[PDB]
């Protein structure tokens, strides 16, 4: 039903939209990919945020099918 995300991982961060758009470094327009991208970010779209994030994607990554 849900599964764990980077954005959780922001809220866990507590990071807030001028924080996020810190780490926003990368396009965001990017993000914009989500209409369609709505599944858990891909790993280009988790990378550029993860890149930041101190988290590393191995642990982060959830191999659900859903």
């Amino acid at each position: 039903m849900i599964i764990n995300n980077l954005k959780l991982i922001r809220e866990k961060k507590k990071i807030s939209q001028s924080e996020l758009a810190a780490l926003l470094e990368v396009s965001r327009q990017t993000i914009n990919g989500i209409e369609k991208n709505k599944y858990n970010p891909s790993l280009q779209l988790a990378l550029k945020i993860a890149y930041y994030l101190n988290t590393p994607l191995e642990d982060i990554f959830q191999w659900q099918p859903e």
